[PDB]
């Protein structure tokens, strides 16, 4: 004999519902300032919502579902599983949505010029629906046959009293150890987290890459010009007005992010006083295409370096936003695979004690909470969601 269950059971009941408040409040905040604000309304933000919806029905769902299966209560076996494998489908869904995004950032940042024409909402509102058909069929495979409803827990069955084809319902009674390692953790999570690290890898090289190619550029731009300056040659200096050359249309081709008119004003100034060096060059007045050369300093000044800084600070913001993007997926990976690696133990090694009661419930409340966390890093992390929460909370709620 020892402690009476109900007492441990209240605690765990307390903080389950005190979770599915805050997930159900913080992501109907998410989903209401989409609606409201048409800056936050673009593709990326649409898995977002997604992901949200997940979330507030974890809440709503799957929360009263994991009170319920704690009580072991009797049920037919595919109702229990139904009510065991649901969160299942949200989670999986949650994946759908998260390796959407990171694929949408690498689109984005890889081909900018393609990127609107490929990426519309029309694909992006068909691809959430795929994906939740999808998580649909993944979580609930154990109702179509790959379960253990043919092999009941008699004593457990008898000593609760159930009747002609009832189970006590309990998670790991139901539901195949070897599903929720191999198909579900290797499979379809594991895999997917280990694709996210890949692609956002992936982000991070393609911009260090893009910032190089643009500090290449300017300084190419600045050295063939002190160059000039120097060579008493007039092949010389027509050398150094080349690749000088080469940079500048480089650097056009290179970083566009019509209106831009003064890109265009700016470079051709700029390759056109080249050009004009460089005649004079190929004709041998060296000391006059020094001197035309020595104008390029006031078109770099007054238009190539404002294109440097311009083109340098839109990669610094899309590293930045997918450094806030990969912070939601660490923290779901924190959150979860606690409870995965407690079933490979339990699942690999039949000669080690079961993880303890208290242990297996502060997993499953530890997975409960990324539902609450990803409001939060939008809030601190994303200005546009962070001012427009305020706007929301200080004229509907004060
Ligand atoms: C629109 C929303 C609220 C619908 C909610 C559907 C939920 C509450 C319904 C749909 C299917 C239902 C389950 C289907 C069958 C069984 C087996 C029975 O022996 C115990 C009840 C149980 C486990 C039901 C519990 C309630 C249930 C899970
Ligand atoms: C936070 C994330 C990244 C890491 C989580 C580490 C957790 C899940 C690990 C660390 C130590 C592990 C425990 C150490 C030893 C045992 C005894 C064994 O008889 C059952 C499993 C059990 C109880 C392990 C369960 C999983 C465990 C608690
Ligand atoms: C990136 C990381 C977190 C991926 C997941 C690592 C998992 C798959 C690894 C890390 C620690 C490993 C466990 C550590 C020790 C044992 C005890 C052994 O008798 C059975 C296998 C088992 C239970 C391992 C199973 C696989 C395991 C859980
Ligand atoms: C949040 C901090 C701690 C929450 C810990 C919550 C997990 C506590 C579970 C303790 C327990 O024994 O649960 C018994 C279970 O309800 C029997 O059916
Ligand atoms: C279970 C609950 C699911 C609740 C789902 C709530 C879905 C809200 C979606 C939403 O608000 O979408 C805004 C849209 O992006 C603006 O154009
Ligand atoms: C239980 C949730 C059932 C599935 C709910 C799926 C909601 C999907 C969604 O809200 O997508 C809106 C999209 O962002 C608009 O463009
Ligand atoms: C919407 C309202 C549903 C809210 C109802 C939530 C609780 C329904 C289940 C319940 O009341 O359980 C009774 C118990 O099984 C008796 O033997
Ligand atoms: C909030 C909804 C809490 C639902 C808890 C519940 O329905 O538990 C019934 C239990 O299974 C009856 O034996
Ligand atoms: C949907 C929201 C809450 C539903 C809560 C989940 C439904 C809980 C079902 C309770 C139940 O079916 O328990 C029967 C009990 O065995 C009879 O004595
Ligand atoms: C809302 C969707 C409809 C909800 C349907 C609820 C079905 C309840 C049910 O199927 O009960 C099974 C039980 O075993 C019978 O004795
Ligand atoms: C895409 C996915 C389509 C998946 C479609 C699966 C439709 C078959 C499911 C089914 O019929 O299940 C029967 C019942 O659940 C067994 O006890
Ligand atoms: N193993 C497991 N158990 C439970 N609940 C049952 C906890 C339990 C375990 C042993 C026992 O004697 C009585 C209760 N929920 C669980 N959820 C998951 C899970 C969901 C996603 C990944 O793992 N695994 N999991
Ligand atoms: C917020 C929740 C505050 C409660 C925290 C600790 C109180 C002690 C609860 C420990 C439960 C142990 C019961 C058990 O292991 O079965
Ligand atoms: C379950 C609870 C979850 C609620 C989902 C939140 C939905 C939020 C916004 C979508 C609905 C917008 C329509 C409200 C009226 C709009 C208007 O006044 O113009
Ligand atoms: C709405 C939730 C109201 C309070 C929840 C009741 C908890 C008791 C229980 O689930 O067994
Ligand atoms: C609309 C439904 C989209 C799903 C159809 C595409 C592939 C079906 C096979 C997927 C494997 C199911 C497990
Ligand atoms: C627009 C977002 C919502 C998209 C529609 C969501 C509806 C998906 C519902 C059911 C999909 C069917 C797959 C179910 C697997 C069969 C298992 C079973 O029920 O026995
Ligand atoms: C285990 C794998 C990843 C878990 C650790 C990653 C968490 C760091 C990012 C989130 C945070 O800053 O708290
Ligand atoms: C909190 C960290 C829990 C790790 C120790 C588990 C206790 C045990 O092995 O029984
Ligand atoms: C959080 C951790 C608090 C729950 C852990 C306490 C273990 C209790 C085991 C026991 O009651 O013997
Ligand atoms: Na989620």
């Amino acid at each position: 004999d020892g402690a009476p269950p109900i007492m441990g059971s209240s605690v765990y009941i307390t903080v389950e519902l005190a979770i599915a408040v805050l997930a159900i409040l913080g992501n109907v905040l998410v989903c209401w300032a989409v609606w409201l604000n048409s800056n936050l309304q673009n593709v990326t933000n649409y898995f977002v919502v997604s992901l949200a919806a997940a979330d507030i029905a974890v809440g709503v769902l799957a929360i009263p579902f994991a009170i319920t299966i704690s009580t072991g209560f009797c049920a037919a076996c595919h109702g229990c599983l139904f009510i065991a494998c649901f969160v299942l489908v949200l989670t999986q869904s949650s994946i759908f949505s998260l390796l959407a995004i990171a694929i949408d950032r690498y689109i984005a940042i890889r081909i900018p010029l393609r990127y609107n024409g490929l990426v519309t909402g029309t694909r992006a509102k068909g691809i959430i629906a795929i994906c939740w058909v999808l998580s649909f069929a993944i979580g609930l495979t154990p109702m179509l046959g790959w379960n253990n409803c043919g092999q009941p827990k008699e004593g457990k069955n008898h000593s609760q009293g159930c009747g002609e084809g009832q189970v006590a319902c309990l998670f790991e009674d139901v539901v195949p150890m070897n599903y929720m390692v191999y198909f579900n953790f290797f499979a379809c999570v594991l895999v997917p987290l280990l694709l996210m690290l890949g692609v956002y890898l992936r982000i991070f090289l393609a911009a260090r890459r893009q910032l190089a190619d643009l500090e290449d550029n300017w300084e190419t731009l600045n050295d063939n010009l002190k160059v000039i300056e120097k060579a008493d040659n007039a092949a010389q200096v027509k050398d150094a007005l080349t690749k000088m050359r080469a940079a500048a249309l480089d650097a056009q081709k290179a970083t566009p992010p019509p209106e831009m008119k003064d890109f265009r004003h700016g470079f051709d100034i700029l390759v056109g006083q080249i050009d004009d060096a460089l005649k004079l060059a190929n004709e041998g007045k060296v000391k006059e295409a020094q001197a035309a050369a020595e104008q390029l300093k006031t078109t770099r000044n007054a238009y190539i370096q404002k294109y440097l800084e311009r083109a340098r600070s839109t990669l610094q913001k899309e590293v930045h936003a997918a450094k806030s993007l990969a912070i939601i997926v660490g923290l779901f990976a924190l959150c979860w695979l606690p409870l995965h690696i407690i079933n490979c133990f339990t699942f690999f090694c039949p000669d080690c004690s079961h993880a303890p009661l208290w242990l297996m419930y502060l997993a499953i409340v530890l997975s409960h909470t990324n539902s609450v966390v990803n409001p939060f890093i939008y809030a601190y992390r994303i200005r546009e969601f962070r001012q427009t929460f305020r706007k929301i909370i200080r004229s509907h709620v004060l």
